[PDB]
Order: C-alpha cells, then sequence, then structure tokens
C-alpha cells in the first residue's frame, strides 16, 4: 500500500 510515504504508512499501522 503504502511503503514509501511514511504518513500512509502510519496512518495503517497493520499494512505497509
Amino acid at each position: 500500500g503504502c511503503c514509501s510515504d511514511p504518513r500512509c504508512n502510519m496512518n495503517n499501522p497493520d499494512y505497509c
């Protein structure tokens, strides 16, 4: 999903 964007990444802790 969002491994490069840390914001999107932190928004969805269960996934990358």
